[PDB]
């Protein structure tokens, strides 16, 4: 904490009579004038009013003089103290009070040297302790308090409506604060890095936040402060949330890590927005070149969502050892923090664990200042960086908290089904301003003054990574329903620009962060994602500008836009993809691959794709002729765009540069998408530039979490039983020998945790395979059970089993019938004949025996000569689909029957 801004800002005119303001110097402090000498323009200027206020140290009386009393007039509370040295003129002041400056200063021919300031008692010079800054939130917006810019000046004047101190003709044409002075932009500048300032000639909070335009743009906030809040247009505010780390599951109420019984699990922060995106369906090669993305349930970026990773080899009901009923303690791990730009002090945020589909709660703490800090600083963190994240019971006032839930709902949170999400409430807590001094104090509720600017403002969310911290950004917009307000008005791009201090490269957007690891935020290298009622409006706009990029659209008041970073992207323009040439061209940047008339360029490493998480491509193409019509195809595929993967067939090119974009959900197979690539076939060569990459969350592994046992089989029916299933809603379809039946609904679990799925018009056991189909999606299958021709045959060569033989009331050692079990009806219409070889002898076929209920029945006078079988035969029997089904000798041992 510096604190040079704090004293006497100084206006500097160029000419005798304060007429020509050149610069706005801040924080002048007992040497006047030498601060300022920083300014190429010093020694050209000839009248300048100082303005401020000075602290009188103890009580008693005070005579002030300067170096050049000659050329100084100098008021305190508007009394004329100096008036060109024409009074001696004493002042009894009182101890710890405060008194306004105002110092003017001219010399008619002659630059002005450096002024002095001096005290006495009974001479001296004036302490920079007791020289302050001018009241800035007072003199702003009233009358009768004197004026930064009075028409007068007391021996065509610029105006400034505010009383700011930023003259209006300023305020509207640009401005910028550098060598600690506020000077007017000129665009220069702008390749030093400083920003153009613009903001409200007639309000002093252009975007109604705590401090004024100046104190905004100069320093006069506090330090901890993100640089984007010095652009009156974007606002101090700040954005506490907090993420999950670790979660811990014990069961017994003793849910403390370290600990037999308590299970500890890793999880990570995400943003809810991004993470409810529904992907669609796919755009593939239109015009109009700007995608987009909407999400239902746009959640602001202090209320995290909770991502787990199910690694985990067993149901974590099963790792505790609790049943249905029996209740889950549980106790977790959690950090705190500021995605805003303002530090909030004397915090206290009360914070909702919550179901995200079933909104109910699990469990709510509130953390005060002596469990957490007594500040949050801006895009900081409760514990810090290098720090383990504090425990619920460490981290709630009220000490420990019991928080049980069911096994079922603790195995849908391993699962996914249940997203676990932490909604934080924004109402209490301070903001900081300046004191006389030079160090925070706090200053006033935030409560009131964020409903101020969320009514004046749009909402801007930087979400970089499924694992890192977002910026909420909030920018002014103008009144639509004032047909008169003097808000700057300016584009999405200006808005993203000014939300997070980004640069330019080429044109080039781009933000860079504190682990400077730089990212391209420019409308194509990004992927936006808004809110319903934000979709709209910009679509509205879009509809009267035909050169329609989402950039361009004016930055209305209540909107709503998340940026996203691609997990890949190819910007040509380095040293890339295979069969391309690198070229000299773009959409944006410098060089724009490009391939021929058979051309087939793919991607040198292209992304890692993981198993039931869905993704988007989107690439930029035009044709490098005008009209020269060809053929594209763009694919994320495993054979070039040939089936299993994605392909968007491309009818339509000629000219201009036009968006191509696809969606694919990998479904137990990311490989069939390993590879994306272009094959272009027609006239002309084909451009294209900016391909991305964009991730979308992970589903339930469903092939995973089935596990088979048994396939069941009068009854008419084939059925399929699993011990395990996913825990989502599912449907299955099965598969009978090529045929694809119709899609079928889950049949619901029974008794033990069992669900059998079966098919019902099957008359003889054939092959098949039981997939299970996605919810919503009808084309999203993966195979979960399969019946093979070998385990048939296996099924058959078992349902054949001896019933006994058949010997002679006539003369019992002499047999006449080998009989089997009568076969269950799905079995035996699957045998078509059987054959029969007894004694070793000629082997006869015979047809099927009709069952004389209770077993079927084959004779063997016949197989046998005529002879009706010695008594030590050999009966061999065959029933084909051939299949030796049984190999056997009469013995007097066996069963027996006789007739
Ligand atoms: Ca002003
Ligand atoms: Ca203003
Ligand atoms: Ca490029």
């Amino acid at each position: 904490e510096q604190a040079t801004v704090i004293g006497l800002v100084g206006f500097y005119f160029k000419d005798s009579t304060f007429k020509e303001l050149m610069f706005i110097q801040v924080g002048e402090k007992s040497n006047l004038m030498n601060k300022a000498r920083i300014n190429t323009d010093a020694q050209q200027i000839q009248s300048i009013r100082w303005m401020g206020n000075l602290k009188s140290p103890q009580t008693g009386e005070y005579r002030l003089s300067t170096s050049s009393d000659e050329n100084v007039i100098l008021q305190i509370n508007g009394e004329t103290v100096i008036n060109q040295a024409s009074i001696q003129k004493n002042l009894k002041l009182e101890a710890n009070q405060v008194y306004e400056i105002k110092i003017e200063y001219r010399n008619t021919s002659n630059t002005l040297p450096d002024l002095q300031l001096f005290w006495s008692m009974n001479k001296e010079q004036i302490p920079e302790k007791y020289i302050l800054s001018p009241n800035f939130s007072e003199k702003a917006n009233s009358l009768a308090t004197q004026s930064f810019f009075p028409n007068y000046n007391l021996f065509s004047t610029p105006v400034d409506t505010d009383n700011d101190c930023i003259p209006d003709e300023w305020e509207e044409k640009g401005y910028t604060f550098r060598n600690q002075q506020i000077v007017p932009w000129n665009d220069a500048y702008s390749a030093e890095g400083y920003k153009k300032y613009v903001s409200n000639p007639y309000h002093a909070r252009t975007v109604k936040d705590p401090y004024t335009d100046f104190e905004k743009v100069t320093g006069h906030m506090p330090a901890a402060t993100k640089y984007e809040a010095r652009d009156p247009l974007v606002a101090a505010y700040p954005s506490v949330g907090v993420g999950m780390e670790k979660l811990h599951f014990s069961k017994n109420d003793t849910v403390t890590e370290g600990n037999a019984d308590t299970k500890s699990k890793t999880t990570t922060k995400t943003d809810t927005t991004t993470n409810t995106v529904e992907i669609g369906g796919s755009l593939g090669f239109s015009d109009k070149g700007f995608s987009f993305s909407i999400s239902p349930k746009y959640t602001h970026s202090w209320s995290s969502s909770t991502s787990v990773a199910d690694t985990d080899s067993t149901t974590w009901s099963s790792q505790i050892g609790i049943n249905t009923a029996e209740r889950a303690y549980l106790n977790a791990n959690v950090r705190y923090y500021n995605g805003g730009t303002a530090p909030i002090y004397d915090l206290k945020p009360t914070t909702n664990f919550v179901f995200q589909n079933s909104g109910d709660s699990i469990t709510t703490i509130t953390a005060g200042p002596n469990q957490i800090g007594n500040s949050l600083g801006a895009g900081d963190t409760y514990p810090q960086k290098g720090q383990a994240p504090i425990s619920l019971d460490k981290a709630n006032e009220a000490g420990t908290v019991k928080i049980a839930i069911n096994a079922e709902q603790l195995d849908k949170i391993q699962a996914g089904t249940e997203i676990l999400n932490i909604e934080t409430t924004q109402n209490r807590g301070q903001y900081g301003i300046l004191d006389e001094k030079g160090q925070v104090i706090p200053g006033g509720e935030w409560d009131p003054i964020r409903t101020n600017i969320d009514a004046v403002s749009g909402s801007l969310t930087l979400n970089l990574g499924t694992g890192k911290d977002s910026l909420e950004r909030r920018v002014a917009a103008k009144n639509m329903n004032d047909p008169e307000d003097k808000t700057p008005e300016i584009t999405i791009k200006e808005a993203i620009k000014k939300a997070f201090n980004a640069y330019y490269y080429d044109g080039r957007l781009y933000y860079t962060d504190q682990g400077e690891k730089d990212i391209f935020i420019d409308e194509p290298s990004i992927n936006l994602i808004t809110d319903e009622n934000t979709k709209k409006e910009i679509e509205r706009q879009l509809n009267q500008m035909p050169g329609k990029t989402v950039y361009d659209v004016k930055w209305k008041r209540g909107m709503k836009i998340t940026l996203h970073v691609p997990i890949k992207y190819y910007d040509f323009e380095t040293s890339l993809w295979y069969y391309t040439y690198q070229e000299s061209g773009g959409y944006t940047g410098k060089k724009r691959g490009r391939i021929g008339t058979d051309g087939h360029g793919t991607a040198m490493s292209n992304p890692q794709l993981k198993p039931y998480t869905s993704y988007t491509v989107r690439a930029y193409v035009r044709t490098a002729s005008t009209t020269g019509s060809n053929e594209v195809v763009f694919y994320a595929d495993n054979s070039s765009g040939n089936g299993q993967g994605a392909k968007v067939s491309g009818k339509v090119t000629g000219g201009k540069w036009k968006i191509a974009e696809f969606s694919f959900n990998t479904f137990n197979n990311p490989e069939y998408f390993k590879i994306i690539g272009l094959k272009n076939n027609g006239n002309a060569n084909l451009h294209f530039d900016d391909v991305s990459v964009i991730e979308w969350k992970t589903n339930e592994n469903l092939q995973k979490k089935h596990i088979f046992e048994k396939w069941s089989f009068d009854e008419m029916v084939i059925g399929a039983t699993f011990t395990r299933v996913p825990s989502s809603k599912i449907r299955y379809q099965w598969k009978i020998n090529g045929r694809l039946g119709s899609i079928i609904p889950a049949p619901p679990l029974d008794a033990n945790g069992k669900r059998t799925v079966t098919y019902g018009s099957i008359t003889a056991i054939t092959p098949m395979e039981l997939y299970a189909v996605d919810e919503k999606n009808d084309n999203l299958k993966v195979k979960v059970a399969e019946l093979g021709e070998s385990e048939i045959e296996k099924v058959m060569i078992d349902a054949h089993k001896f019933s006994g033989w058949w010997y002679l009331s006539e003369n019992p050692n002499l047999y006449s019938g080998l009989s089997l079990y009568k076969l269950p009806d799905i079995f035996y219409n699957n045998v078509s004949s059987y054959k029969i070889r007894v004694n070793g002898k000629k082997v006869q076929t015979v047809s099927k025996p009709s069952p004389f209920l209770f077993q079927i029945t084959f004779n063997l006078k016949n197989p046998n000569g005529g002879t009706y079988p010695t008594k030590d035969a050999s009966v061999e029997l065959w029933a084909t689909v051939d299949l030796k089904v049984l190999h056997k000798w009469i013995q007097k041992s066996d069963v027996m029957y006789s007739q």
